[PDB]
């Protein structure tokens, strides 16, 4: 009954090599997982409005106007890297494998304890209250995956860890006209309630099965399989300008040395090759026809609106603009002995070139008169729109049939691995948030919730909120993530980019004396591949 | 022989419910189908040229000129949703079901009957002569759906209809080049003739079978099957700021009303979780990342030019810019009792939030310092080439690998029901004009003629035109249209919302008093549904 | 054996005629091929940069700058029609077919013979040395389509051929700041050198197993099998204009002659259509809402810079912009007896109506008042940024989910036949430069190369390069690439557009008095194809 | 029965072909008006000897 264990904790990370080159990653998570009862046991429906803020001119993108059904339960969310993988199996992946398919997941919730705490304070075992858990095995509740907000499990197996409180989108209606500083009134700016037609209220209690937990028991989510596309741990560095065969060198360079350039033997009017450009005789490399175009450029912080305002619009890729900034706490990176709020923050600069550099862009007249007179070409340095700071890359976009493009790389620690696939009928060809799309479905999220032990005063006529005993509940939590991998092959030469430890990086990777650990950022897509 | 029936009359709609929550719609129409003999036998080409009213400068987008090769034949087409289900059959299937695919189509004509016409006047039937039928069952002729002029069967089971006189596009080359009012001279509007390498002629007679049916015998289409990718009776509400989990509040509100907004805890630059804008420590809903963006910014009534002269580029959401415009006449919604040539309207506002609002967006520079200041923000205040009418947002695209969106809703009555797919090597993502698209054949089109009844003088060699004996016939058509859609679940706890009959729509759905009935269109994605 | 022939030239083509309208073209190719051995056996890393032409302010697109592997291999590139198809039988394809498939390509070397040159030149069999041949069948080296550059094997078979030297792409970072003339100072004009993370050196000699083919040996590639979907011969030429049911015309002509139009008979504000315009009552038909969108505009002469330097942007279709110009040399097609340098061009005129007139664009207000106001409507005439060349269309996009395109159309003789899918996890929809593009794997790339003949004196710790007998190697390539072609149908009344021979193009294919030869550019898709 | 043509010779052969002065010979008038026209029946050439 009670005093018998109800599962092995496990954080190991296995490696099944098979023959033909494929791995079978298998990365065992358990944690203790610390809940607290809800504050209160309704649901609530809370808009948020920041109008102090919001209405000084100028300040259009700080809106948070938004509606949401704050719940009684909390979600536990294992959909980050860092919660599987420690910083040496890492290594060994991004240094070794080449792509990597995710296979399965599965969870299990087990040595449930559940503790009443009495006022000094003495704590009481409540050997017959219960947890509450249910798994949206049929993904009726909105998805709403916890790294976006970094609020999944923490990444280190030896300190405990708590659920985020679970919280979804209710339907608003807004608008926010903008303006900037010095603009002659104030801009219309409020909160028009919402949409009978767009209501949607969730509960936990009506969508999915609930069950109870006392002490011995648990709780174990069958191994959801996934058919995700691989993610590929190798970038591209070709551009538009290195794809194909390159010009014939007739002058080589017979001293050698770095200043020796090779030239074309002959003049740029009188070359062979193809052009796309009917008018002109001039082939050069800008000039010549490469098969299709790798990358796009997007209207760089170009802010939308719709009825539920104003929001950036994403972009594929990046030199800066579009890179991926991540601000996370001390469960999920930050040196845990730093006393102070703020939180830790870095930039992933990922390896791949498919990005622009808008300073170098610029539009000619199709006459193309070669040496260009100023009314004749549009630079990054006009003006557009009367204002000096906004120039025509800023409203730009040359996303097309021709555009080639990346899935976005993974992002260790913080990054997630998995993301839920839109309901639309035309469905996006990425997403920029996860390397994995679950195309059909994706593995059911996991609400827990302690159970209301209730006082001898109860009376549910009353207008006052219920009196509980104040309870908390810890329990731990195992998952298994199965991934299947190709080690990679030496097709060049020359050796590749490799991660490694180095005097400057050394002391990231151990504890403190204090104790205190962290985890930095490590890049994936180190190795490179030919695009083409 | 001549005095024997061949067909029954069938209007009604059957639902019959198989297992698993499907339900196969099985509908009937059956309409008296009245036809006058055509002006000339003979094939005709007619240029429409409408330099009168486009040399007027600005009115550039009133342009008519086209070329078509009026036809003796006539078209019977029942491709509109007005054609087979009533209001009550398609309140039934919208409330009631969330998803409905095509299964199969097919058409008999039967109960011909020929007359003939004699100078007062006395009407006598012929029975020797033949109303000619032809069915493209291989789509060799040129597509031509009727809804888009309103031409389609009526939709009244118990009033006779018309089949539209058919005609299909020829060449045409034209430049138009545009010109606002006060222009300093006449722009080019000139036309060009036809180009040989396009010239397409078809006719009837040398590329379809033809069957002369008299008044003793039917013409009966086999069952055609589609394989459509399902349209979905639901529509999606959620903005990307309404994708993934909202900020969690720490002051939330302690009583009740409007004035009473929750707080999120900390300050935007000391917030935790994931923005796209590398530069900049604020988090706020409107810079934290989205897996992908819903809907994409267009280029608003803007006139695109090609070898045949101008058009409007077509808008995938509306929001009144992109929402579809229906004009149609007494046979198709319209009160039958009214006077006059002019035509009912609506302006089908669809539910989804899909769609932008271009007087919130805002393009700001790289640097993004906060309360931006006068240069660093590109408004739609703001006049692109000096032109305060026209702001950056008419210019302006954000289409991208990241764009989702949904197949337009069905729009009852006028709207088509099934489309031809682009026999281009790309084909495009939707078709704007009906949910359903054919992927590799689509329902034969269905000609009618009633056959030369010629009179005693006739000569071929004669340059005037044949004299005929003035000739009408009426032939009963029945359709048989079968759907299969899905019955819906109540997931939610609130009610959705619902099609029904109130104080003020009444007297829409019934007729008056001396027999006048009119159609009102009906919102065919009303209950919301979960897009993440 | 020394003496034994190895092989037989063919220059055969076989129509070969299936079941069901099909015909097996299988195209033989044979030429000799003279190979010199290389300048110096070692790889070279070489850097081109011209910055004496690109300093001068405004040669932006003159920029040259790249670095690039010289390799001592040569490359026999059989991808361009020429090398396979005559005019005869060229003309046979494009006027008796309608779609044309792809199936298979294989590749031989025989009778190889190596000879060296001793001091007046005596010419002495080498019967010991031998001829290198590699073929890269797992595609690790880059794709280098000769016909990019015009250095494919020559399209006489009676001529002998030389192959490429092969080189590729290294890595290069480069920015270059655009500029116009009288720009204030020198702008940013650097070459950074090469990232490390991105540098591939590929050697054939560890990729690839090399054989050693002395005089009485061949090799002999089996036969690759393409997936490819079909090229389409035929034309598509409606636009957006002619898609659909054209207007009811109540007014007919009723004489003859061009000058006597016909009229609609409804006024613009009293016509029954659909229009995508929610505020508009007027239907007309450049704004009834057509099926989708065929073709589309895109910023014309656009430069855009990654971090390898500027590029010109593709464009998927032309009117010009986007139609391609080719330069090419005697052995692709110019005079044979003609001196000079000058490469002949040619700009493939696509007969497809899939492009733009940029000239008759133009963006209204949303308001859609008829006469245009100067304020309400931007023209193509329009300053844009200040400049008064530069105009709205250049930085337009019109690309959206509605856009329908066609493949690129082949070009004879210079363009290619395949071409290797982009690696990238999105691939592009089309390419610009071959119509067939390889699925998965694409046929491999054969490498050839005479083996050292080193002197007696050659020493490895010399400091100069080493000593070679001069020899050079003549072997005999034959190659054989088989199609799938569907034969047409006269679906039209009138005849269609066909190449011919006539009085103006009777002497450009058949040689001249001292022998000469040319191959005229001869175009693919003439027959019309209907979309809609 | 008819025998496909092969291409023995190099060159392009004769073909008949719609062009901009035979264009409007193929298609109705404005009032219906219609015409056939002499098309050459052959027009490859065959070597006799």
């Amino acid at each position: 009954g009670v005093g018998i264990s109800t599962g092995t904790f496990n954080n190991q990370t296995e490696f099944k090599f098979l023959e033909n080159g494929w791995v079978e990653i298998t990365a065992n998570s358990s944690r203790l997982v610390h809940l607290n009862m809800p504050e209160s046991e309704n649901y609530r429906r809370v808009v948020v409005n920041n109008m102090d803020k919001t209405a000084v001119n100028g300040n259009m993108a700080l809106d948070d106007i938004h509606a949401q059904i704050v719940t009684p339960w909390s979600l536990v969310d294992a959909n980050a890297w860092g919660v599987w993988f420690n910083p040496g199996d890492w290594q060994l992946i991004v240094n070794t494998m080449s792509e990597l398919h995710l296979v399965s997941f599965e969870q299990e919730i087990f040595n449930v304890v559940l503790k009443t705490v009495s006022e000094t304070k003495v704590y009481n075992n409540d050997l017959t209250a219960s947890l509450m858990v249910a798994l949206d095995s049929n993904n009726t509740m909105p998805f709403t995956p916890a790294a976006m907000r970094s609020e999944t499990l923490g990444f280190y197996p030896w300190k405990p860890t708590i659920p985020t409180p679970w919280r979804y989108y209710f339907q608003w209606d807004r608008t926010l006209i903008p303006s900037h500083t010095g603009t002659s009134g104030t801009p219309t700016n409020i909160y028009h309630g919402t949409d009978p037609d767009d209501v949607q209220f969730y509960t936990i209690e009506n969508s999915v099965p609930v069950h109870l937990l006392r002490t011995g028991d648990e709780f174990a989510t069958g191994t959801f399989f996934f058919d995700c596309k691989p993610c590929r741990l190798t970038h591209t560095w070709q551009t538009n300008r290195a794809l194909g065969l390159p010009p014939f060198l007739n002058s080589l360079p017979q001293s050698e040395g770095a200043t020796n350039f090779g030239d074309i033997g002959v003049q740029q009017d009188k070359r062979r090759g193809v052009t796309q450009m009917g008018n002109t005789n001039y082939i050069t490399e800008a000039t010549i026809m490469r098969p299709a175009e790798v990358g796009y450029s997007a209207p760089y912080y170009s802010f939308e609106a719709s009825t539920q305002g104003p929001f950036k619009t994403p972009i594929a890729a990046g030199r800066a603009d579009g890179n991926p900034r991540y601000a996370f706490g001390r469960q999920h990176g930050q040196k845990t002995t730093t006393t102070g709020e703020t939180p830790e923050r870095f930039t992933y600069i990922a390896h791949q070139d498919t990005g622009r550099y808008p300073e170098g862009d610029w539009i000619q007249n199709i006459n193309f008169n070669l040496p260009v007179t100023n009314d004749n070409v549009l630079l990054p340095t006009d003006p557009i729109g009367g204002k000096t700071g906004i120039n025509y890359t800023n409203i730009f976009n040359t996303y097309g049939p021709l555009t080639a493009l990346n899935n976005v790389p993974p992002v260790y620690p913080n990054g997630q691995i998995w993301d839920k696939e839109f309901d639309t009928d035309l469905k996006p060809r990425l997403h920029v948030n996860a390397p994995f799309v679950c195309q059909n479905n994706c593995p059911g999220q996991l609400f827990v919730k302690v159970a209301p032990n209730l006082t001898n005063e109860y009376d549910p006529d009353a207008s006052a909120n219920m009196s509980r005993i104040v309870t908390y509940s810890d329990f731990w939590w195992k998952g298994k993530l199965v991934f299947k991998a190709k080690l990679r092959a030496s097709h060049t030469w020359n050796p590749i980019q490799q991660m490694s430890i180095n005097v400057d990086n050394q002391f990231n990777y151990v504890p403190s004396n204090i104790g205190g650990m962290k985890i930095v950022y490590e890049k994936s897509q180190l190795a490179p591949r030919k695009l083409y």
